[PDB]
């Protein structure tokens, strides 16, 4: 069937993931912050753990797309490579004296190796002996100063693109360095076979424009069903983006309502404090969720900009309940800073009441089980060494609707 | 005389500064960091000190242009306002439901008031009452969201940051923080439509507000046309190799320079003018800790190269290199800053701005360095640092030389 | 009359202050944090500003005691010097190979110079040529590593000792390095003429004991009158200290009630968010004060520990109002992160409606004036370059009561 | 055999470790920092890995003492419990209105449970209901105050920190953070009343829980009795000259050492064992960046001195000095850590604990360093670092050698 995500809990048929790899190999305690990644991880173990995650979904018949594979195949079309390289390798990003050598060398590589470098970055050392490479090597040695920076956050495929019903967003990331990730995913959606001939809409976003203060991040976006879309507004998703995203969905009739979850204020996305596990069940970080201010945004013909907004009176949990035609949501609280502390938010639902979470979250997983949910677990030693879990590491593409 | 800056110590004939103002009135201990500014300052007092600074240069014959004055004049030209608002007010910057009412209110303001708002930002409260404006207030009240439709630009006070005149050409610098590009947009509008500039002859070496410069960044404090065909450019956290190379290549292309000395700063973000400053023909202040570690690189034009230049690491200290580049046996050097060290109190006397050889404007508080500067032969005019130097300020950061005579 | 502080707004007759000096001269951007001081200041200007502050109170007949003078005179009694030096110079603080030279040299100095070193610290460089001094000089040069550390916070005389009615507390400071300040002030209260023969009680504290988790800081303590004492409980004043302080005051009948202002949670003392200006007027940082939880602590004969505690129902501002027999307090709000922002809290009251504040706080000072208060101002360029104002820089010793 | 540690690589005969436990169950992202611990760990898994660590040493004949076991045994002695509670429960530490009920509840517990609480802390909730306990809950609820009557001591896991056996004598270290002195109090109680110790012969070189040590601080990770009469002691943010001098003077007074090499760490707090570790007679791991900058100082006893010792800065590298002090031409060296640098992934293999010459216990994750250690001749037994090494851990920090044979 047609590409599209119709809820948070419906049967998952196709999802995109990206395994840890070269990017993470380039991590050092000293370059972590600038690479916008929490810490250094045991790469090979992380790979085995991500593989076990991938294997567990596949064994239940889910089609799991891995970003490195998709990129490797996209890149085999001369036009797609050209499209990425034209944007990725310029004087402004690489430098005058390196664009030509860097591109010639990249272009000579085998498909899979080239894809690993596009995601894992390129160091002066990878280049064949050259003056340019040499000057860079000097700045590193003499000044402590990558031609192409590694993109360790690709592992979190939820961040950069969002499938909302019969369409996708190409999210204008908060940190400029992360726009490199949205660039490669866009190349995939543009040129790859799984996408090029498939019907779907591009609701918002474009790697070729600036967006300025308009920013959107995957963790904040959820098409919950019933023509509704939840979008968290906080440190990473701005009102400027959300409005344009809503106007676009409305203009095409793709949605009836967009519920803006206003987060109070440490950057956090909606999915790190709120997640679905079943038709009427959710985990929650009580501390934030009870302070969320819900705003309803609806299509309005008598308005210049074509929509109107209303702050909702009830709590966010009541607003979401009613929007799904539910009397109330069953809620499992987690996080908070009872053997020990744990934060079981951010699990990824495979189908109603079937979830994948982390092994460490024993208390919370026990509550989810007691609440009727089957919890499949994977190791978090390296994958969840910092932020995000299953939800963060998956980008749903085809997920069936649920109901009223 | 033709626009252009030909040294660091020559006679300053014309300069741009910008007085602290509405932008600073909006500072708060909690929005400080996000507005890239060190701390809340007493604005009315800052203004009085800024005016004393301006008055002390003007009194000496120097033409001193106030950015607020220039901008108020500029925006009286309809095409220039439009050019500015087309780029500053959009659905991406302001939101779909605020663009028209905000643009209409601005265009209905008196020139002076309009210019104060362009530099000082616009809060939801400043608009005439309305639906769109009420929701922003609600975001600020119920969520604690910043209420600025148009963010304030308190850093405008440091006119040195966004544009550098290098020998009769200027650079419209691509700042490190995207927010600060809003300053360059306004300074560029002035250089473009204002009488003092639109009709003058000069080159635009590098830069452009309509383009995204990616990883190519350049900040004023790092640029120094020391003369004798040479240009010093610091390379550290704020000025990247990617920018420096294109600036040089552009300068070489028109023969405006013979050499670019890349001052390689090791590693807290700091510009060259923050640890190194000229006071006279052969005299400089220095923060030893950083300077003794700067790695120098000579960048010269070279026809036998695909990209037109060559680069050579220098084996002698950065100080010996600057010396040799200016035809001197040795630079006289005054040490300052230290965070450790002989003397009554710690102080940092770097960043004075030179008015003429041996005449400098400095801060009243740096009593030690100021007297070591006097003993070394310099007349030091002082201004109050209580508010202006409440952080990384300095007379050098607060001035953008437009016309400065050469030396020798 | 007898030493003692009977309110926050009564006529101030005797106060102790301490001018900026050698301690501040030893400040560098790199040693500020470890010296527990906010920033480097223009010492000579700070001195002129502190002098202008001192002069303004004296001109209104207030007896202003300056710590350097008191110390200089105390130190002229052989027994007082010995008492301080025995505690200040030990193997554990100075090192085995330096105690003897350091003490001999200090002991040879003239009274005033010796007092300046006891407060301003001693550097290896001040010592006469020696091997010891030399090894220290080596560690500084070769390793970036003061014999006696400077005490730049002495300028804030309110921090270390508190006069509560007919007695004083010798506060067990939070940061161990600051206990050096309480040591010198205790020597003054013990041996100096102004204190040695004066009648007063030592309610709590002792520089010769440990106190562990018991900590108290001046900014949190206020004897407001009517037998009541307000004591803020937050990051710097602990329940362990407050209880012992209350039990002592009760045991001597020095107070009828102690109102614990419970501060929510960046360390803050009560006086930085709450201050008196007149019999019924106070400035306030609304953000904190409205969240303060008031607890009343009273003498109770039927209890093992001799007191009982009750959380109060009403706001803290209503609780304080009633405890003074006032219908309500008039309140001037300030701070908050209207030309510009300012935080006018922490002014020091000289008499009802007569206050000393900082020149920069124009908005707030204007409100205080409109509220009937005469505001004398001093420069804050260096004195209030960071925390505290007039209140923080004064330690009241004799202040008359006010009324019902 | 007599208690005492005579080298870093000799055969380990007896060691103390402490398993993660209740203390860690109380960790939270917001109380982490205040409890001086890097992050929240999965406690049950940490315990399983700790046990694998313990089991791997025991299986080799090593007597491994578990601090929880030792403490449970100790407190069965009435005089030892009293000694401990007299010092741990007071009006200053717990508050006037909680001392008696808290002391009574503790004394009513079963030994094992009591010991878990002494190391793991006590929350208001653990007490039988009462007035005093309810007010603490109220402080925690209405004010967000920590609810710990007795703070937890998650750092107990690093038995290396609080006490060092140096040649048949031990140091009861005065920690940098006052909170951590509560660990030393408990370890001292064990060394004092426990059978394995009360009756053994050994010296107490330095330290004492009943005294305030002012600015004199010493941390385990900095101490290393490398043998041949020599002792290495790192001097940086955690071990001060004031302590080091008295430790040396005490060692010299009884002739337990001929020399103390002060390893001067430049300048993030770090102990010597964190950047430098022995693996064999002549082999050490090293974090170059720090090691190449350590300034060595030799401290020898000297009768012609008022304070009994002399100090001399060494002109050769710290590595050449350690070499010469052990009768070697050169130490074989394996580099690790770097935060920059040739190899598949970054790792830091410092802090392995040696069981015998060339036999070491390390972490599974440090694959690069581990194989460079094997190529250099070392058998590397590995344990899981997911929870235990979730920060500054390491096998060396997790062991407090009691009996270790000399080498040569």
């Amino acid at each position: 069937t047609k590409l599209g995500v119709h809820s948070e809990a419906g049967k998952l048929r196709k999802v995109m993931v990206c395994s840890p790899g070269l990017a993470h190999q380039r991590l050092t305690p000293s370059n972590c912050d600038e690479l916008l990644f929490d810490d250094v991880i045991w790469v090979n173990q992380a790979k085995r753990d991500h593989f076990d995650f991938v294997t567990k979904m596949r064994e239940r018949g889910i089609d799991v797309l891995e970003m490195h594979n998709l990129l490797t195949e996209t890149i085999q079309n001369p036009e797609a490579l050209k499209w990425i390289l034209d944007r990725k390798i310029t004087a402004d990003s690489v430098g005058l004296g390196l664009t030509s050598e860097l591109r010639s060398w990249l272009e000579s590589l085998e498909p899979r190796k080239l894809a690993e470098y596009l995601i894992g970055g390129v160091a002066a050392d990878d280049l064949p002996a050259s003056e340019g490479a040499n000057i860079l090597k000097m700045y590193r040695e003499y000044l402590g100063h990558f031609l192409l920076p590694p993109l360790p956050n690709t592992q979190f495929t939820r961040d950069t693109t969002c499938w909302i019903y019969g369409g996708v967003t190409l999210n204008p990331m908060y940190w400029p360095a992360r726009r490199q990730e949205t660039l490669l995913t866009t190349a995939i959606y543009k040129f790859h076979p799984e996408f090029a001939n498939a019907e779907f809409e591009i609701w918002y976003g474009d790697p070729d424009k600036d967006h300025g203060s308009s920013t959107l991040e995957g963790g904040d976006v959820m098409p919950i069903g019933n023509g509704v879309v939840l979008i968290g507004m906080g440190e990473r998703s701005s009102r400027q983006a959300i409005g344009q995203v809503a106007q676009s969905l409305f203009a095409k009739g793709a949605a009836e309502r967009v519920i803006v979850a206003g987060l109070p204020k440490a950057a956090m996305h909606l999915d790190t404090v709120f997640s679905f596990c079943d038709r009427d069940l959710v985990t929650v970080f009580p501390e934030v969720v009870k302070e969320i201010v819900p705003f309803s945004l609806r299509p309005d013909p008598s308005s210049p900009y074509g929509m109107n907004i209303r702050r909702e009176e009830k709590t966010f949990l009541e607003v979401v309940a009613e929007s799904l035609g539910l009397k109330k949501l069953r809620v499992v609280e987690t996080g908070g800073n009872r053997e020990q502390w744990d934060d079981g938010n951010n699990v990824v639902c495979l189908e109603p009441g079937v979830v994948v979470g982390y092994d460490r979250n024993t208390y919370t997983n026990t509550l989810l089980r007691k609440a009727g949910v089957e919890v499949i677990t994977i190791s978090a030693s390296e994958l969840g060494r910092g932020r995000g879990g299953g939800h963060c590491m998956t980008c749903p593409i085809v997920r069936d609707p649920i109901d009223y």
